[PDB]
């Protein structure tokens, strides 16, 4: 029994058309399934308002630098959504990939047949595919979670989680405009903090339910020239180059000096700088031992800290926008067009919801330990399962009948992020140990897809069918990918991320949800991995 295609990719968001693409130009036989109309992923699914790029578009454009789709004309520094959703329409155009997707059809469960080394994957509980290999493209942001929050149902008005926002029939969002409406917004990582500003234009009152701030900084977003585009488009070979050379493929890197290097009048002077200029620059740009020196970080944290009281006219509003918590660009910066002004405005309030949580739901608001709020609409701004969340919705089994679910219960095992001791010629792209956290994912994902694809052609072009990490390269990269990050300043911030297991007999494993190293490291490592023939899997 021989399996009636190459490869099965699941997703259609930029990571997965690509992925197909790549697979079928080297002369194999793909299917891809997505769950929503058509592609996009990301950019299909969430269409709240301020929804837009932290990645400069020419930089997250992966395909109009790699000379898919090169004619490709920018209007923004920063794209808005339905711009990135005509962007992945014409490059999945120019792929001619449609052709090979299911759409409308979600992957239900996948079990790797031993005796037959292939996958059958089961298709909305009902048809059965075959193929070699099976390569998730499920997002790591994919797969929205609700908060755990009682009496959801009652509300009498209308309600959202932020990546489920109704259309009408051109694509465009309706119930945008909230004139006259009362708005609740649970939630400030980066999508609250999009919407509020412009939910607080047209509400005639909003509240914001805050259980922890971010870091905010502007964005500095404005429209692009046809000048600058063309400027930027002939030179598009340097920066591919320039982005497949820094850690993160934003085109930033570390100043090369330590923050004690400086007087402290000088630090000032170049944080001012870059946090006037566009982008993440100010995060990724600092000085190299940001991440790695309380006291280095503590330096940029006291002078956002500082701009947000600037900002925010108000001093204890101010002060509770202000994290205690964690060091700053410990998470994914949210990055802002006007946030902290919002809460300048008579109709907007922040609701400190840790000191006084949630009780519940109700048919007309939201109930606090210590208020009541009659609501017209209520927002969830509510975040997703991270990662392995996507992947824990599709029932997988590997060798043995083995849950992935069970296999990665004390945190991911993988070797190079790519594949799972148990699971064999299965690929998680953007999965852990890869790197989505901080990267650029439009380049991240796409140089992830062409490795897969190489070694996909290797085994093709030797007659292998079978692949499967050795236990002990898949412990050396395990072990290896949480002593590195156990050397950031990461690790006693988001403790969630590290899973610590002391076993029955006493033994102590820890793992961590995400890689840190660069990029650039990283594939040196799958390089020098792939030539010396997959040295670490074991291939028949
Ligand atoms: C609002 C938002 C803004 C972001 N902005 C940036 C940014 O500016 N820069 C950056 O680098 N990254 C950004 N990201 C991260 C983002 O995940 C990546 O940029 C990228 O879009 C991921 O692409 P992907 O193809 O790997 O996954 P996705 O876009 O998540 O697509 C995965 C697809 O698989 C489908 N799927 C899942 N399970 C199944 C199944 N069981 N059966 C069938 N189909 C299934 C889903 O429907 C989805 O379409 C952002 C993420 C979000 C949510
Ligand atoms: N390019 C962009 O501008 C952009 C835009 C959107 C998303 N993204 C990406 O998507 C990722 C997720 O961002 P997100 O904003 O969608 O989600 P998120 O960052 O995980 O934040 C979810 C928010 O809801 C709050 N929340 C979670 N559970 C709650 C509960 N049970 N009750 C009340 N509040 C709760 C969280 O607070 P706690 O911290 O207390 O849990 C948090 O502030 C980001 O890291 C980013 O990488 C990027």
């Amino acid at each position: 029994k021989s399996p009636a295609l190459d490869a099965v990719v699941i997703g259609a968001g930029v990571t997965g058309i690509y992925q197909a693409f790549l697979i079928n130009q080297a002369g194999m036989k793909v299917l891809g399934i997505e769950a929503g109309e058509d592609v996009g992923g990301t950019w299909y699914w969430n269409r709240y308002p301020g929804c837009r790029l932290d990645t400069e578009s020419y930089a997250y454009g992966y395909f109009a630098l790699k000379g898919i789709i090169p004619e490709w004309e920018w209007s923004e520094n920063f794209a808005s959504q339905p711009e990135m959703l005509r962007y992945v329409n014409r490059a999945a155009d120019a792929m001619d990939v449609r052709k090979h997707y299911r759409f409308n059809t979600r992957v239900t469960a996948a079990r790797y047949v031993e005796n037959d080394r292939l996958w059958e994957v089961t298709l909305d509980n009902e048809e059965v595919v075959t193929c070699r290999f099976l390569i998730s493209a499920t997002g790591p942001l994919s797969a929205s979670r609700m908060p755990d929050i009682k009496g959801i149902d009652s509300f009498k008005g209308e309600s959202f989680h932020s990546s489920r926002w109704p259309t009408d029939a051109e694509g465009a969002p309706k119930g945008v405009d909230f004139t006259g409406k009362r708005v609740g917004v649970i939630g400030t990582g980066a999508t609250g903090v999009q919407i509020i500003p412009i939910a607080a234009e047209t509400a005639k009152e909003l509240y914001v339910f805050q259980r922890t701030p971010n870091w905010c900084t502007p964005l500095g977003n404005s429209p692009m020239s046809k000048e600058k585009m063309d400027s930027l488009r002939n030179r598009y070979p340097t920066i591919l180059e320039y982005v497949k050379s820094t850690d993160t493929a934003f085109p930033y890197h570390r100043d090369p000096r330590k923050g004690t290097d400086v007087s402290e009048s000088e630090r000032d002077a170049f944080f001012e700088e870059l946090y006037r200029q566009p982008g993440y620059g100010i995060w990724l740009s600092g000085f190299r031992d940001l991440l790695l020196n309380k006291e280095s970080n503590k330096f940029l944290a006291d002078f956002v800290a500082k701009k947000i009281r600037q900002r925010v006219k108000d001093p204890v509003v101010a002060e509770k926008l202000i994290p205690k918590d964690h060091p700053f660009g410990a998470k994914r910066v949210p990055m802002e067009t006007n946030y902290y002004e919002t809460y300048n405005r008579d109709n907007v309030h922040l609701v400190d919801i840790r000191e006084a949580p949630i009780q519940e739901v109700t048919p007309e608001g939201i109930k606090t330990a210590d208020a009541a709020y009659d609501l017209d609409v209520i927002i969830y701004a509510t975040g997703f399962d991270a990662v392995t969340g996507s992947l824990d919705r599709i029932d997988i089994r590997g060798k043995d009948n083995v849950r992935l679910i069970d296999a990665w219960a004390e945190g991911p095992s993988t070797y190079l992020g790519l594949q799972a001791r148990g699971f064999p010629n299965f690929f998680t792209l953007v999965g852990p140990h890869n790197g989505s956290t901080f990267c650029n994912v439009g380049v991240c994902g796409g140089l992830q897809a062409e490795w897969v694809l190489r070694m996909i052609s290797y085994m093709k072009d030797n007659g292998f069918t079978y692949s499967e990490p050795t236990q002990a390269a898949e412990n050396r990269w395990t072990e290896e990918v949480y002593a590195d990050f156990s050397r950031t300043l990461l690790a006693e911030a988001n403790a969630w991320w590290v899973k610590t297991t002391t076993k029955p007999d006493g033994s102590v494993v820890r793992r961590t949800l995400v890689h840190v190293s660069g990029g650039p490291e990283y594939r040196k490592r799958c390089e020098q991995v792939a030539y010396n023939n997959y040295n670490g899997f074991e291939l028949a």
